[PDB]
């Protein structure tokens, strides 16, 4: 019968036993805590972005489910962990929403674990996280679940003739980027029929690396052959910054008017996020088959 005790495999190769079934899940991580309401872990208190925030793409759904907003990144609070009466603290390896040298003092109050998003999916970083929650078959099906929405989207969407480049623009003088090719961008919008264009890695500027972005000299944009762009962080009147800009005039897909904001929330990728971005091309795209596959941030409450 029992798969309690189980020991959870850290992303530093390090373990922690936990001793039964968490009820009592706080997160370090504001970035990981997505991914917890993703598979309906029962989150009783989530850190928060250095602006004392939860991600918007998930903040409505935090706060329905009664998730006590803890410190600003950057300001680990363990007293305030103490008084939770966590029974699972939630810690991040990379980012600056990291605890991961907490850790130690962490562990002094519960079972602590370690997850690394920067190098994988939100997919891959929820079948952890169940593990750690014994909801794997929670994890599996809002992933299957999300997969089978992606065929279905693909289906009706009429997106437009050739490929698509996704850009983050941050105009001239200063460093921007393009999604690459095994980003979890480039996915998301291949499984709806999207095809890419790839930056040349050649382009890399810098010492800095991600797995979602080739940071680029801004000359580099000019380069591009995409007859469509999507711009990362970005609403459609934030876009006009991009169509506008003189030194991009000749792009394909300014020429054809098809440059289109991926979202504000669109940084990063996790389910409610891609939500956003998938329900954005069924309603640009889709006609009106569109409105009846978007997907509110949650429903039967």
């Amino acid at each position: 019968q029992n798969v309690w005790p189980r020991t959870f495999q850290n992303a530093d190769g390090s373990i922690t036993t936990i001793p039964s079934q968490p009820k009592r899940i706080l997160s370090t991580a504001v970035t990981v805590t997505g991914t917890l309401l993703a598979i309906d872990a029962p989150v009783i208190a989530s850190a928060a972005t250095t602006q004392s925030t939860f991600f918007e793409q998930w903040r409505k759904l935090a706060e329905l489910r009664q998730v006590k907003k803890l410190w600003p990144a950057g300001s680990v609070d363990l007293e305030s962990v103490y008084v939770e009466q966590p029974d699972l603290i939630v810690v991040s390896m990379i980012g600056a929403d990291s605890a991961r040298d907490q850790i130690p003092l962490l562990q002094a109050i519960a079972p602590t674990i370690l997850v690394d998003y920067s190098d994988q999916t939100w997919q891959s970083l929820a079948q952890q996280l169940g593990l750690a929650t014994g909801l794997e078959e929670q994890a599996e099906r809002t992933i299957h679940n999300f997969e089978q929405w992606t065929k279905q989207v693909r289906d009706v969407l009429d997106l437009p003739k050739g490929r698509a480049n996704i850009v983050s623009y941050h105009g001239p003088g200063v460093v921007n980027a393009v999604a690459k090719a095994q980003s979890a961008h480039a996915q998301l919008l291949q499984s709806v029929g999207v095809v890419l264009e790839e930056p040349d890695p050649a382009w890399q500027a810098g010492s800095i690396v991600h797995r979602d972005f080739l940071r680029i000299h801004y000359e580099h944009l000019t380069q591009l052959q995409a007859e469509t762009t999507f711009l990362i962080t970005m609403t459609d009147q934030q876009a006009q910054a991009f169509l506008h800009d003189p030194i991009l005039k000749n792009l394909p897909s300014i020429q054809r008017k098809q440059v289109y904001g991926l979202g504000e929330n669109s940084f990063r990728i996790d389910l409610f996020s891609a939500r956003e971005i998938i329900n954005s091309l069924l309603r640009r795209f889709a006609g009106e088959q569109a409105q009846s596959l978007v997907m509110p941030l949650e429903h039967h409450h």
